């Protein structure tokens, strides 16, 4: 074992992330949980000496078991080690004491793209929304997650909720709590016992709480299906039963959504194949969004 896979969660914290936790001024509440929550902030001096900049800020709760506290500095980790990309909710710093750990991210000014979408629902048309946006987000997502996955991670919770809006039209994936590396194994196998996206997971993961580069691909597809519906919760009238499973394990798929070219719900099709191995990857999904857009 003289060659071995770098384990990011392993590598030293970087002292180039570290920020005066007092140059932050706390702001409005963007998500909350049990654990912990997301708030907006004002930073001064973190990119500039002299300027102030909006950022978002990850913090667990006093009480919070020493767990999620391991937990929260390993998902510092793997955004330090993952690097920047355009497509992902980037992070800017981190306050490592002085009081509860604080990760510092990029703040995206129009929120959640599953909110976003049924604002816009009523004035949309195929400042209107159109079927020219739903493409770029469907691209720039996929383009976020063949990045990830070059960098051998798994997101795990991928879903329109977790796509953020900024400037520019820009889409930024968030929240990588349960993102892992997958280098050593080629999958991962949960050994939690949380709340789960089940409408969004793939059956392998329902199933065997395995997780995969195409158990991602599956909830992605369930994404595109949320985009050209403009927001539609996925299985509608299915509550998560006996019967929706079944179904599922059955081969049950839901319809093309009401806004979706024909190109892009063969893309979903092939993201919930049953089989992983028929699933598209990301990066032949950013190749066939690419023809799409460049045909108008
Ligand atoms: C109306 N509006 C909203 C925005 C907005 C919203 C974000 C954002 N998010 C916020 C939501 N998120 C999030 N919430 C909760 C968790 C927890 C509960 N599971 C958690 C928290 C702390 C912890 F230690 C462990 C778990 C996780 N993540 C992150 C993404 N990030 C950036 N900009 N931004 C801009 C803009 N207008």
């Amino acid at each position: 074992n003289n060659y071995s896979y770098i384990d990011p969660t392993q590598l030293p914290y970087d002292h180039k992330w570290e920020f005066p936790r007092n140059r932050l001024s706390f702001g409005k509440t963007l998500g909350a949980g049990a654990f912990g929550k997301v708030v907006e902030a004002t930073a001064q001096g973190l990119i500039k000496s002299d300027a102030a900049m909006t950022v978002a800020v990850k913090m667990l709760k006093p009480s919070a078991h020493s767990t999620e506290r391991e937990a929260l500095m390993s998902e510092l980790k793997v955004l330090s080690y993952l690097g920047n990309h355009e497509n992902i909710v980037n992070l800017l710093g981190a306050c490592t004491h002085g009081g509860p750990t604080l990760v510092i991210t990029e703040y995206c000014c129009y929120g959640d793209l599953l909110n976003f979408l049924r604002r816009k629902r009523d004035e949309f048309v195929p400042d209107f929304l159109t079927l020219e946006h739903l493409l770029s987000f469907s691209y720039q997502v996929a383009k976020g997650m063949a990045f990830l996955a070059s960098k051998n991670c798994i997101h795990r919770d991928l879903a329109a909720r977790n796509i953020l809006l900024t400037h520019g039209n820009i889409t930024k994936i968030c929240d990588f709590g349960l993102a892992r590396d997958i280098k050593n194994d080629s999958n991962y196998v949960d050994k939690g016992n949380a709340r789960l996206p089940v409408k969004w997971m793939a059956p392998e993961s329902i199933f065997n709480s395995v997780y995969t580069f195409e158990s991602d691909v599956w909830s992605y597809g369930i994404f595109l299906w949320e985009l050209f519906s403009l927001g539609s919760s996925p299985y509608p009238g299915m509550p998560v039963d006996s019967k929706f499973y079944k179904m599922i394990k059955e081969g049950f798929r839901m319809s093309s959504p009401e806004y979706a070219p024909a190109e892009m719900y063969d893309i979903m099709k092939t993201c919930w194949d049953a089989d992983p191995d028929k699933r598209p990857t990301f990066k032949q999904i950013v190749q066939d969004i690419e023809k799409q857009i460049s045909e108008s």
